[PDB]
């Protein structure tokens, strides 16, 4: 029966009712039977109004709670006033009633609606001052779950009635306050907010600001508090400034201090709020297409917080050199989180070079850093064990780690890549191929051409050693891959063959173009490259140093040519270096060994029209490696740019250099050391002049990379032939990366030149100038002889 239901006698025996306590799944059927007792309004209210004055006279403590069982449990012993002296027994207790109906209030009294004398409000408000509600954690969830259910609750009702009194002015809803809304702030900031409590509570603030109407009042005034917090910052950071700034050494500080970031709801996560607050108002509330993104940054960089940054930055590296106790992540990542999540303050993009590193430093710790100003190099001077750290841990990336240009320094590729040992995984219903398993490439154009692009990918890889569609699985690699060394090689088409960039390596060899089937043949180089990255194993064979750039949207490489083909950058000395007066055309056009694409093609916007200047030095010998692989063979490229983007899926995208890729695709090329070292020319640099003998009698002191990754940044065209590598490949493939000397500025970079290699090494100094510049560059891959 629908309608007004029974006033009392429910409700008047219900008095004892309400000073219970028993096990829950009791308590469900009063879920449901106070959801039947929707339609009545009087067994709805009455008693329930009062039994928030109740708890306010009750719950606040067992006596106050005995007051109103004398009060309650009692009147309907005898009229509804008090009677029976009764003495509370314990029936009853405030943490489990008060979750009992909280969660029946949850419940039921959100169907109800329309009509939500402060007293009740005094109760939602005054009561709720009470440590009795600010003396629990583990109901939390649930008292945070109510209060987004009293902001939507009222943000649906907010509507009007909060001002409109028809409805909401039942229990005389002010028209918004700040006495709780400063409270939160007085408040929740204490480890009462657990982290879980902590995120729904920052979704607490945000409807808070929202509701209804609430965007006026709630949103401005949670604004001003947040503006306190800078004042509260250091409520004990500052006595935090430098309890881990003195460490260092076997020093012992113990967790004094630990529990300040280390404790979120009692720090850090208070930076992380604040983030949180005007991220939601800006990424959440607002969108990028609408949010200014500069005010949101703005805020936390106009609004910074300076003072804590250089003076706290200078405090924390000191771990790095300490073996302290509680002066790691437990602390620090709090820090690295806030300082790095926050991608706010001063300067923190501004990623930083190799050079000549000068000849060498040691970057003890983060020396009395500033604020984030200078914080990317905070990491990097931290990188001791930041770098080894960041190569075990990507939560960083997720987390601290917010937005990021600079990092790469400290976030190495070797970090990425180890990323992509899981992201290394970042529907293949058949590919009925044979593929001639010498052929491959040769017969990839009516066998497999990518079978149009990213389906191979997308499709079971039947691709046969000569019609075994299994033996390694679909998708044979094994020496499917060790083939293409002779499909690939493609000694019988001009797709790929000796060049005259490079002989010894096997890329487009400009040709191609020539062959009938060359564009299907470029899309089975556009997979294999993109498909071996989206595949099991990779081609030995080596293509060049400048293929791999070509896979996707990039450039291709001039400096290398410098190594990988002297005839177009050092024969070319006349432009780019050496010499050049903005005067000298040097014949802009190279040779079109393509005969495709055959205009004589301009090496600069004009070639044999316009001068080759200031502006088109490097245009006229980039050109020619433009008239490489990337204009002899564009169209070519088409293809070998579809399927590359095609086959792929955010694949290690921007970590793995070509060097790295050489190191990868062509596997670390291998190194006869033993030969390197009584080899490389030693003694053209002039062996022993306080350098030279020292890199060639401390010979394996660099590294196995750096001795691989040179002879990439040496030659331009990888493929190392070892025997000291007096047939070092390149154009003709000579010489064991000479090491003349040429006595110049100590510091001036090998401009080597893999037909007649030269590899500058000016009169360096003990060890210290020969190692780091060397070092790095020529770990770079594409970028100390490739890009740049």
């Amino acid at each position: 029966y629908f309608a007004p239901l029974i006033d009392r006698a429910g409700i008047a025996s219900l008095m004892k009712s309400v000073f219970i306590s028993k096990p829950y799944i009791q308590r469900e059927i009063y879920h449901e039977l106070f959801y039947r007792l929707c339609s009545s309004k009087q067994n709805r209210n009455d008693l329930m109004n009062t039994f928030l004055f109740i708890l306010s006279e009750g719950i606040i403590d067992q006596h106050s709670l005995e007051k109103v069982y004398n009060i309650i449990s009692s009147r309907a012993m005898g009229h509804a006033k008090t009677t029976t002296v009764r003495q509370l027994p314990s029936d009853c207790t405030p943490l489990t009633v008060a979750n009992q109906t909280i969660e029946i209030l949850q419940s039921l009294i959100d169907a109800d609606s329309r009509l939500k004398l402060r007293w009740p409000l005094w109760h939602l408000f005054s009561l709720l001052d009470r440590k009795l509600i600010t003396d629990e954690s583990v109901l939390m969830d649930l008292l945070t779950r109510i209060l987004q259910v009293c902001t939507k609750t009222l943000a649906v009702l907010s509507t009007s009635s909060n001002g409109k009194e028809n409805l909401s002015k039942k229990f005389h809803l002010p028209s918004f306050d700040e006495d709780d809304l400063m409270k939160i702030l007085s408040i929740i900031m204490l480890d009462s907010c657990t982290t879980r409590v902590f995120q729904q509570t920052l979704n607490i603030i945000y409807n808070l600001s929202k509701l209804q109407g609430c965007m006026s009042i709630f949103t401005k005034h949670l604004v001003s508090l947040a503006i306190s917090i800078m004042s509260k910052l250091k409520s004990a950071l500052d006595g935090l400034s430098r309890e881990v700034g003195t460490i260092t050494t076997g020093m012992e500080i113990n967790s004094e201090l630990l529990q300040k970031f280390t404790l979120p709801s009692s720090d850090q996560a208070k930076l992380l709020k604040i983030l949180t607050t005007v991220d939601f108002l800006y990424t959440h509330k607002r969108k990028e297409e609408e949010r200014n993104v500069k005010d949101l940054q703005s805020l936390y960089d106009k609004m910074n917080g300076g003072p804590v940054w250089s003076s706290l930055s200078e405090c924390l590296s000191q771990f790095e050199k300490s073996q302290a106790i509680n002066t790691s992540a437990t602390i620090l990542l709090p820090l690295i989180e806030s300082l790095m999540v926050v991608c706010r303050r001063s300067d923190l993009s501004q990623n930083r070079n190799t050079a000549v590193k000068y000849e060498d430093a040691k970057l003890l710790d983060f020396s009395k850093t500033r604020v984030e100003n200078l914080f990317f190099p905070f990491t990097d001077a931290h990188k001791k064990l930041l770098n080894q750290m960041i190569r075990s841990n990507p939560k960083l990336m997720s987390g601290p780690f917010a937005l990021l240009v600079k990092n790469p320094k400290v976030l190495d590729f070797d970090n990425k890549r180890y990323f992509f040992n899981a992201k290394l995984k970042s529907e293949r219903p058949k590919l009925p191929i044979t593929v001639r398993r010498e052929q491959v490439f040769l017969d990839s154009y009516r066998a497999l051409f990518f079978k149009t692009n990213d389906e191979i990918k997308n499709s079971k890889l039947e691709i046969t050693f000569k019609g075994e569609s299994g033996v390694d699985a679909g998708g044979v690699t094994r020496e499917w891959y060790q083939v293409l060394s002779r499909q690939m090689f493609n000694p019988d088409y001009a797709l790929f063959l000796p060049v005259p960039s490079d002989k010894t390596t096997f890329h487009p060899n400009r040709t191609s173009g020539i062959n009938p089937e060359h564009l299907s043949f470029f899309k089975f180089i556009g997979m294999i490259i993109g498909k071996a990255i989206r595949d099991q194993c990779f081609l030995d064979c080596h293509f060049s140093r400048e293929v791999y750039k070509n896979i996707l949207g990039r450039p291709v490489s001039l400096k290398d040519m410098e190594s990988l083909d002297p005839d177009y950058y050092k024969s070319l000395v006349w432009i780019l270096e050496n010499d050049i007066t903005d005067i000298i055309e040097e014949t802009f056009s190279v040779e079109t060994d393509d005969y495709g694409e055959h205009k004589v093609i301009n090496l600069i916007e004009g070639g044999k029209d316009i001068i080759v200047t200031e502006a088109n030095k490097q245009d006229y010998v980039k050109k020619v490696v433009e008239y490489k692989l990337q204009t002899s063979v564009k169209e070519q490229m088409d293809n070998f740019l579809v399927g590359f983007y095609a086959l792929i899926s955010k694949d290690l995208i921007t970590i793995f250099d070509e060097q790295e890729l050489e190191l990868l695709i062509s596997g670390l090329p291998d190194i006869d050391v033993d030969d390197w070292k009584n080899n490389t020319t030693y003694v053209n640099y002039t062996a022993t002049c306080k350098e030279v003998s020292y890199f060639w009698r401390a010979v394996r002191s660099f590294d196995a990379e750096e001795r691989a990754k040179l002879l990439q940044f040496v030659t331009g065209t990888s493929k190392v032939p070892l025997n000291g590598f007096k047939e070092l490949s390149g154009v003709n493939g000579v010489c064991k990366f000479s090491i003349h000397r040429d006595f110049g500025s100590s510091e001036r970079l090998p401009s080597s030149h893999t037909c007649f290699n030269q590899l500058n090494l000016p009169p360096y100094e003990s060890y210290e100038t020969l190692r780091g510049s060397l070092l790095l560059a020529i770990n770079e891959g594409h970028e100390g002889f490739g890009l740049a």
